This record gives structure tokens, C-alpha cells and sequence, in this order.
């Protein structure tokens, strides 16, 4: 009942023109969004790998082929879904998620909750035990520039 | 007694001429300090982004700037007192800081104890519960060029 | 049993044609490695710094100088089972690592349960209890265009 367990994550991906904007599982208007094979939810990937990381079971990477055709374009709340249950199979039970996102823009503050209610559910936690945080990089590198997008995350765990 | 949850909490903050530099409350001797509304003490802020999130309270964004008349001009250390007092209004109670500034100039070794301090203080924690680390960026990026400071904090909470 | 306490540690060292490419006290082939005083192994250099902050004693360079005549010589491995001496003779037992490696190359998955092993030997851990992830910072920044290689870790420790 004390086996506690820590995990952190961290995630980062360019926006471009002509992408879906998917943060948190929240479709986001914006002219650009974020590339990468699947639908590149920064957020998302940044706690899936702590959950990993917690559960002592390597990475995203390991876990979801980030180069199979057939998975172009991948729901990441479907993938951080299947990392729950593997978390789970391993024995772990998710005791809190905190993160960050770091974006110049756009305003991310209207789907802060939004993000956080689909976190909460695909982990199948109380709103209460899950955080989302959002801010600026304050005008300083490739962030400042909008270049791309970072997430940062950490989740606590217990092996029962 | 065994609910435990964690936060973590990032800031950076440029370095420009003709403001103090304060780290952790420390003045630091220094041609340049931190940019920002407040008095920009990075340190502090990661630290208060850590709370927040480990008490699923959301940031610091949503907590300080509305030009709420209570917190114009209150500096960085006032607000990680605000900070902590509604961690515990929630219910929780800190069990652990830890953190980590890195800045290419100037050299904070001296003044890390002074930070820890003024952190315990604020928190109302001992001191063997609060730490401070300091290292630079080995020359790369903005960081290593002197143009910003960064922080990192983690925070462990319980829910009593 | 129940006196927990968190730790965040974070390294970044220069990746340049002359040095060996050392990373969790793994030797691995490629055309550039990393520039430090020591072996510059940052992935095991962040994990000690995570080590330290959880038990509140400062920071790895606060302990081990590159003056010091004891240390003179001693690679990164030695530095970590020092520190974990030192925080077991603070009165804490470790409970897990994790941590994550940001490089845009090599592919550093084929090394992975040979890192994992290293530090788990160095920190007397059982293998469940480490893990190591890796990505690309998807080509941003100093460490998109292989300037540089970052290292993030937590760790949680438990005061017995
Ligand atoms: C396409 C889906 C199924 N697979 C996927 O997304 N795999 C990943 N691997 N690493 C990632 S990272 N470095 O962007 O967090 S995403
Ligand atoms: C001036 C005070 C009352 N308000 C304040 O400091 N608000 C902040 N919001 N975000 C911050 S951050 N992202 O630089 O840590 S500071
Ligand atoms: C040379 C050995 C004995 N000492 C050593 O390596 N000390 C460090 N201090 N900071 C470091 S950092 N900033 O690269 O993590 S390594
Ligand atoms: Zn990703
Ligand atoms: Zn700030
Ligand atoms: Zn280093």
C-alpha cells in the first residue's frame, strides 16, 4: 500500500502549417499545428512517458512504433489510454498526473480544463488528481519564436 | 495520511540591464536581473507552479495576474506565501521541495543557503525538507549565452 | 516508512567530434561525443543531482569538485555510488529512478538495459526500480540540430 513510485515526461514538437492543433486531446483553432506521425500531442506523449517512466516500463517510443503507416495520424488519448492499461497490468495504480505546456501562442488558457477532463478520464481519475499548467517560454529561444511546442509531466504511482 | 500526490513546476525569466537580480530572495550582485511584472524571481515561481500543481489547483496564471488589487507590487516571496496558505486550504500539507536554477553568470554557490532558507521560511518547512541546485548550461542556447535564467522545481504534498 | 521525499535532476553537455559519446556509463559508437570535466555522462550526472535533491544535501557540485584530490580521476559511476553512500548515511532508501535522455542522435534504444543495469549495480536497486527513456527533441534548438545532449531524472527516496 506504500510501494510509491515516481515518473517524469517531457515531449516537444514543431508547429506548421496545414496540421490539426490537438493538445490534450482538445482540438484547438489555430492556423498551424504540431507535426509528427501521429496526431503529435505534446501534452499527451509528456504523460504517457511518465507513466511509463513511474511503472519502470521504458517509453513511448518502445511501447507505440512512431513509424508504422497504419498508425499515421494516431489518437493520442487512444495511446495513453492503452499505456493506463499496461501501467495497470503491470500492477500500478496512478495516484496523480501534474504538467506544463510551453507555447507563445495560441491562448491556451479556454481549454485548460478541457484538456484536463480528458486527461482525468482516459486515466480514470477525479479531476482532483489531475493539473495542467500553462505558460509562456517568456520571449526566449525556438519557444519565444513559436517554433514548436513543449510539454512537461510527472505522475505519481503506487504498485498495490 | 498516505496521499501523496507530486508537482512540478519550470520557469525562465530574460536577464536585462537595470533591474536587481533576486533568485530564491536572494539580491544577488549582478549588471543585469530578471524581466517581468513582478519582481521576476524564477526560482520562486517554479517552486509555486510545483505547489500548485502537486495540489491540483491549476498554475500560476490562473492564480496571480489580474491586477487583482491585493497583489500589485507584491514581490515573488508574498505570493509563495499566498501560494502555500491555499495549498493548505485545499487540504494539503508539503512534505518536500526540490529544485534546480541554471544560469551561466553569476555564480550563485554562495548564496544557495540564504535561498534555502528564505524558501523554508516561506513554507513554514525545516530545513532538511527544502533544497536548491545550481548549475550552468555548458555555453548552449539562450541560456548559455546569458540571456535568461531558468527553474526547475519538484514538490511532494500529502492530503491529510 | 513513510517520510517520502522527491528529487529533480537535469544536465546538458556539448556533442563534438573528438571525445567518446558516453551516456549512462555506456560507451557508444558515433562520430561525436560529450565535453565535461569528468566523462561528461549526463545521464548519470542528472540522476545524481535527483539523488541529492530528494535527500536535501545540495547539489553534485557542491559535493564533488573538480579540485578535490579525492575525486581526481573519477568517472561518473564512482561520483553516483558516492552520492548514494551519502544519501543512505543521511537515513534514506531509494525507491525508483526515472529519467529521460534528449538527443537527435544515435539511436540510443539498443543501450538502454545496459544503462539500466549500470545505475541499478551503482544505486544497489533492483532493475524494476530504474528506468531510462529516450527521444529526439524533434530537430529544435541546440539539441534538435545535435549541438548538445540534455538528461532529465526524478528520483523518490523514503527516509528509514
Ligand atoms: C503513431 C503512434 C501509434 N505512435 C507514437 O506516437 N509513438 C511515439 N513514439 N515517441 C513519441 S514522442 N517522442 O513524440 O513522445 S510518439
Ligand atoms: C505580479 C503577480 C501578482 N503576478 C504574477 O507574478 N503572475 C504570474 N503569472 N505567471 C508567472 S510565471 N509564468 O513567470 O511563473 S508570474
Ligand atoms: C570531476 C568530478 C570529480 N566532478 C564532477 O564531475 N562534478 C560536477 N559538477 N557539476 C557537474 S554537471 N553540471 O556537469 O552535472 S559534474
Ligand atoms: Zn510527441
Ligand atoms: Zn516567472
Ligand atoms: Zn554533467
Amino acid at each position: 500500500s506504500m510501494d510509491f513510485r515516481i515518473g517524469q515526461g517531457y515531449d516537444v514538437h514543431q508547429l506548421v502549417p496545414g496540421r490539426p492543433l490537438i493538445i490534450g486531446g482538445v482540438t484547438i483553432p489555430y492556423e498551424r499545428g504540431l507535426l509528427g506521425h501521429s496526431d503529435a500531442d505534446v501534452l499527451l506523449h509528456a504523460i504517457t512517458d511518465a507513466l511509463f517512466g513511474a511503472a519502470a516500463l521504458g517509453d513511448i517510443g518502445r511501447h507505440f512504433s512512431d513509424t508504422d503507416p497504419r498508425f499515421k495520424g494516431a489518437d493520442s488519448r487512444a495511446l495513453l489510454r492503452e499505456c493506463a492499461s499496461r501501467v495497470a497490468q503491470a500492477g500500478f495504480a496512478i495516484r496523480n498526473v501534474d504538467s506544463t505546456i510551453i507555447a507563445q501562442a495560441p491562448k491556451l488558457a479556454p481549454h485548460i480544463d478541457a484538456m484536463r477532463a480528458n486527461i482525468a478520464a482516459d486515466l480514470d481519475l477525479p479531476l482532483d488528481r489531475v493539473n495542467v499548467k500553462a505558460k509562456t517560454n517568456e520571449k526566449l529561444g525556438y519557444l519565444g519564436r513559436g517554433e514548436g511546442i513543449e510539454a512537461q509531466a510527472a505522475a505519481l504511482v503506487v504498485r498495490e
